[PDB]
């Protein structure tokens, strides 16, 4: 029509369709300029200033790229301009539901603040998309470019959140099933969302990315699998897919789960919880919401961003003193002190309901040394991190379909033994990090003794620095010697 | 405390001395995390999310690099750990005085809001440095690492702003003159500050940087010039310096003075001006300041960042409706409309006192064409932009000293004719951009007719699109052919 | 056969059509793996190992990109798959005629070895393309993919060399004129060939490129200019084009005309000249050719690459001793010694026929100092380098057509004065570099005295290091001081 | 006479000491400009034009970096300028022994040509270093810069090849043990050689590198481990080291063992074997050597490079017809055809003595498919590729020492279970690739049936494409269904 050109550092010159421009140029979309992609990460990696907004353009752009590519290779798929635009729109909009500091909000804050509700960024994205549509008169614009809003909005939301609830989708039929594998791939997780963040986060973080999305796209084809058309990878490229999940895991270990970044996320959460009663956000009809209740009114949620942090930091209301103090502690780098890191053994798993009980456990361990300070449950933070290949215990590569040079229309499967013996044996594990809220040297030492003792007690793995931090405790455990 | 290692995307792994960590970990320094480097630029270049904070670490790092390098090549300079630390500190701190949206604040807002006061980021940086020092008990830490606060604080501020009041400096004597040429080079402008921003802005903007600071540093030496020790470049490398200023010009043309970015800056300024009476920021002793008066109290200025934008945007105060509306217009992409761009001719220059009178001039032109809509002065914005090589009319390369392979201690001068005939004739020009506040089709057409007529009237250059936008007006002027 | 995917460092994953694969997979094309892009450059820039082969794939790929892009925006152009393939083929093949060490061969060797012949890489490329086609049965394969060999081969050669010989081309008609502006743009020089080399050479050289080809392509349109369809740039993008030529100039100053690289090129040439009688290359019908006569037989030229250097280096024939010695001198880094660099003044220019007379002139200058050695003409090399914007004295931007946002189908012109006063006044100049073949310290000093005297004599510019290398000579000339 | 600066694309501006320049500027060193780093890799990865020469400068530069860094952190190590220079020299020179096409020579050609002798690049490097030293009068230059040639040359060779002769080294004593861990790390393989090639190969190959050597160096310290001084990593960084080996394995899978690159290596080897009797290279005293015997005379080996390929390709000697033909087949892309790829199962391993018997085994399998063509042993190539983490069956991280934030001088050990459950179970495996030398469609089909049958017979893993290429063979094996 008249394409708008945007210069992205990761993707270069992107073209945006007028319809996408209209969706972008709304308060609900522009809100994402005020939400850091990596949350507390930026307080550790000074390069990670980037916000969800730019990620969103990238995801939208990549969605478009993959759908166009599948189109050009296989006209028999009958992919229409209508289909392309919906995949683009879903890509653009699948981050609409992120809250202040991204993962912090949906990962730490809302679980603690509103444990009765179950909340996901996906649900938020659907709701906010709905709000964006209705507040900005998008439906006629969609119609103007040949979209059918009733069906297409369904399709778009399904891309975002999954089956709305044996074919479960209502936005498109089975012959178009592959379209659901682009923006948010519930089948195996190979989706353009990941591709943008691997590239963009790395560009910002200052750590370089091993994975080539352009290659993946060139080698992508659609084939029949059990009477559904699905996206297939080239057989010989399976190694690259294993690599992709490895890359995801690396970025977690190096950046997204960084020990200090996590604590900063935790401290911001603590502050928000303490501020929750006193901060007001005005939603629909002038009705007032809290940080924790903004998820209930999309008009209010529109105005909930990283700005909440500075609203607290700059406040003078005495009621907000407690929250303000925690943020000040963050500024002076008076952070909770990292004690150590350990893992469960065998397939012992620690469920979410047990998280609360863990600080108590550490405080209750009885190391056989004299300690100048005695510490209590409240003095300890235990952070449990699930590291997996995106499908709990399962190997996502078992959920990928492949094709061979010699027969491109014929989908096959490849098992782990068929690829390499050097690949992981398991695909999920847990990290336990322990910090101490008491910052002084005497407290830190004591915390370490409790911690290493607790590790021994529960038959967790030997802390890497165990012999150094707790020389008196490590000889007790036979396995460690 | 010992050395902190920080991963920067531009520079890789930087080391920060404990003393620099102490300066960084303060409200006054951390404040820079909340100020966008390129201001409104981010609303045009979605990559340009970066803030002054990260730039500052880079500038500090680069300052350290150059001073260390000079040290290792020339021990005769007697550069001490004390010297290095001060150059690092100056580098770290020469952005402390930046206001919300960087250049917008000191370039547009303060000139309009407080025309009586004369305000520079440099002055702000000195003041905020002072405030940082005094609020955080830095002086004993400086002493602990062998600095002499009285002299060294002087040295640091002099690096930031220039002579504080025949050798004019009091922080260091003549034999150390070259130290003043690293962080903020008043002699010719080749300084590490530029080097960081060229690299970092490019990384973010998605433009590619063609200038090599590491090469410059390798080839840098200190030589005696008229009984002062100054930083000299290798003769052969002069072409690279011409290139460096060209690069600066390119970044201005392409990014920093982008027509839409400038308008967004302008609209944000307008909003702030309209908000100025109602937004209140608490400074020292609970005393209240306005956006325009925060520069008077450093405690208040500490809390003045990009956050002001969102404070306005999210306000419900009826008094703030006007300002809030402008920001909403920015969000809906209802911007002032670009009319055109022109320049003066010959030696005609446009003085600062005449800026106000220019909208009136455009509205007063008599196009000799029938118009359905008539426009007024207030419907036009005229932005005058000075593009120069950093030294007004002068060629900064004439203020650089060089040395030869054959005699490394002997400074020479190189003239323009000695380098290339293909270099610029002049080193300063002006751009005049005109926008119209009336957005509709009929108004835009009219604005163009006035504008092109005005250009003709004043013997400005023919707008590039003159024949297209104003076909009736362009034939009048003979010079335009 | 379907698409072959090839992973290029600059361009990422390229697709090659089966027809292109067939052209590539021939001795005539694979020959380009054995010819360094930057010739002697690699002996200065250790990164510059790249060969013409890879450049060729890139130029082919970019040709395809531009033609496809024009196609997608403007179906009214009626661009066919046939057209695309021919543009691709031309792009792929316009380096086929390069000789050993690239520019060394066509720039230094053939002019000296065969002054009667006029030889260009373009002519060579046409000839070699013809040989490739005929030796490998390409014409039927072309037909198989819907090319019409008679017309299409003509089109391809015309793209490479210009009109083979008021519309001069026979491969396509006027309505398709813009196709001639892609691979080798005789009109203004903005062509994909440059785009690949800017990107690739920089990647290898370790110097970074300022210019964005992908942006150019996004903003490219075809418009009617004087009843021909031509490629037009967007008005506002003119600044970028001036930048492009500046970039070209920079790469010449920094890399392609580097003083040592040029001498190495010169020494290699000298060696080849001395080896010319004794090296034999077998051509068509078992007939034998020399380095200098291989351009006469394409079968022999096929076997003429950088390999001749090592054939000489490794030779034991006493007849080859002289040539072998020069190459050995290159290996021991016993190079001709750089004396200095100067330029003409005003409009005086130095014609190609006068190059020979210049060594004599330097040797004949009478500096008023006592010298222990006296030097002769043959001891001096004078290298004259033309640096220009690709169209001799002319400004190539005067040969570019533009379009405006408001009227995309309407081509306009933009003059220099309409863009910036900071742009170059002239577009062509000459560098004179002088080296001395006598390497010892006494000879070097003497050579400098002759040289600086000669500069004075001819009213050339003062060498940058004049006061250092020749302190006795420089005071004589009033203008210098 | 003084320091050379050289611009490397990977490392930027390197400084080279005069002594290093003298070593570089010799026929023995310059020879490495004519040996492709990745051998046949360039015929698959068009970017991989780079030669051993440039790699060598990088390895030398990085060696210098690590030794300097250890120096600056720990002056108590007593590292001298002498030590630095020797580590630089070893780094610079540990590729001197590479033959034409690098790994082709030492991996395929010499094993086949001279099975009686055991030959390594390391041994070649030592010999060539000796030859370089003696032919170029380096010993006096070494003395001039404060080296003691007898001791230092010993040290240098020991760095390259291991103990020349309870402390086994004679070049330095135990207190300097860590110096042996920089250039060629026999303990665990973490050496600067790898660091350069990861960076450089990636830069050229067009794959991005996910390992950060600069980070490693910043975190490196020397500690006492069992009364030897060793290079230790920070505890927290162990995950990065696991990543490093994973990256090495990826580069092997993706680039260094690429199926086509390996075949091209194999074809070049075949050609050389066929050329071996007729190519003559003149060594010391005019005595004549063959490709296979050049390793016996360093004077001859000096003149043995990639140039042998082109000597063959351009030859007219009828005796060389057979070798010439194979190279011509490479040019026409008439390569031996990839049949398939398989692995052993469980801990079954395939002995080196059995490699020769494997083609026979494939030819002897009796597939139940109807075939027009019967193939013989000589029609099949069976390539067994050992992929491991550089220490056979062993995990190199078990051979790394670590230190903790809290006690930097105290080395500890970290086991696999202490790091992650998602790490590899084994650290060595085998790939079996089969090609067929008969190129035609009918032969290829037959070869596949033999191959998949052979796989079944020997209880190898099911080829990835087994059910597609050999549908008639695959149902026989129960395990595969
Ligand atoms: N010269 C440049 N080089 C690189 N990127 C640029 C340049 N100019 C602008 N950009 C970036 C900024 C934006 O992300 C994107 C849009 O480009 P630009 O043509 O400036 O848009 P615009 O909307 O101001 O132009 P138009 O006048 O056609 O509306 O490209
Ligand atoms: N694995 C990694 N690779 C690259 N950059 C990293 C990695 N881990 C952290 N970084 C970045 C983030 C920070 O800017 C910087 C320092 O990281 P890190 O050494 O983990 O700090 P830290 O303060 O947590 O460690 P310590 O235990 O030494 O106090 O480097
Ligand atoms: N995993 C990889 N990642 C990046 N580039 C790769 C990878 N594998 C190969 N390449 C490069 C090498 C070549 O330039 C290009 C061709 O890819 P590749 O798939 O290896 O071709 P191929 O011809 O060997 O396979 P096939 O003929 O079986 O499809 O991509
Ligand atoms: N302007 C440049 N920018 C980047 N790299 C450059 C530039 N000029 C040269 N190089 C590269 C080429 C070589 O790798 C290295 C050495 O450059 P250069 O300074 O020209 O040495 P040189 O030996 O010719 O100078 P001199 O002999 O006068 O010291 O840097
Ligand atoms: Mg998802
Ligand atoms: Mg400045
Ligand atoms: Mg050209
Ligand atoms: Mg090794």
């Amino acid at each position: 029509d008249t394409m708008k050109v945007i210069n992205d550092p990761i993707h270069g010159h992107i073209e945006l369709h007028p319809l996408l421009v209209r969706i972008i140029d709304t308060p609900q979309f522009q809100r994402l300029r005020y939400i850091k992609q990596l949350g507390g990460g930026y307080y550790v990696f000074p390069g990670a200033s980037h916000n969800r907004f730019e990620h969103s353009l990238g995801v939208g752009y990549l969605a478009g790229c993959l759908v166009h590519a599948l189109g050009e290779k296989q006209p028999e798929l009958q992919i229409s301009e209508r289909d392309v635009l919906c995949v683009q729109i879903a890509g653009l909009c699948r981050n609409l539901g992120h809250g202040p500091f991204s993962h912090m909000f949906d990962g730490r804050f809302i679980p603690l603040a509103r444990p009765e509700v179950k909340w996901t960024h996906e649900q938020g994205s659907v709701m906010m998309f709905e709000h964006l549509i209705n507040s900005n008169g998008i439906k006629p614009v969609m119609e103007q470019y040949g979209l059918i809003p009733e069906e297409d909005i369904c399709f778009i939301k399904e891309q975002i959140v999954g089956p709305l609830e044996l074919w479960p989708y209502k936005g498109r039929p089975e012959n178009k099933s592959f379209l659901y594998e682009i923006v948010s791939n519930k089948r195996n997780g190979i989706d353009v969302d990941k591709w943008d963040y691997f590239a963009r986060d790395c560009h910002h973080l200052g750590i370089q990315n091993n994975f080539d999305y352009k290659r993946f796209i060139k080698f992508a084809r659609v084939c029949e699998v059990d009477n559904e058309l699905r996206i297939c990878a080239r057989d010989k490229e399976v190694g690259n897919l294993y690599d992709m999940f490895h890359t995801r895991n690396s970025l977690h270990r190096r950046a997204y789960q960084h020990k200090v970044g996590n604590i900063i996320d935790t401290m911001i959460t603590d502050a928000f919880l303490k501020a929750d009663d006193y901060i007001e956000i005005t939603g629909a009809g002038g009705k007032k919401y809290r940080i924790s209740t903004a998820i209930d009114d999309m008009e209010a949620y529109t105005k909930l961003t990283d700005n909440i942090f500075l609203e607290i930091l700059y406040s003078t209301d005495p009621k907000l003193k407690d929250a303000r103090e925690i943020l000040k502690q963050i500024e002076y780098r008076n952070l909770f002190k990292y004690v150590g890191e350990t893992q469960p053994t065998g397939q012992i798993k620690i469920k979410r309901e047990d998280y609360e009980s863990l600080p108590k456990e550490v405080a209750s361990a009885k190391p056989k040394v004299l300690l100048d300070v005695k510490l209590k449950a409240e003095d300890f933070i235990v952070d449990v991190i699930n590291m997996d290949y995106g499908m709990q215990e399962k190997n996502p590569i078992d959920h990928v379909s492949f094709y061979c040079k010699t027969a491109p229309n014929r989908a096959i499967r490849i098992t782990k033994n068929q690829v390499s013996q050097l690949l992981p044996e398991k695909f999920a594990e847990q990290l336990i990090r322990v910090y101490c809220k008491k910052v002084d040297r005497k407290s830190l030492y004591a915390a370490r003794q409790y911690f290493v003792q607790w590790c021994a007690d529960r038959n967790f793995t030997k802390p890497q620095d165990g012999d150094v931090i707790a020389p008196l405790i490590t000889p007790q455990k036979k396995e460690w010697n």
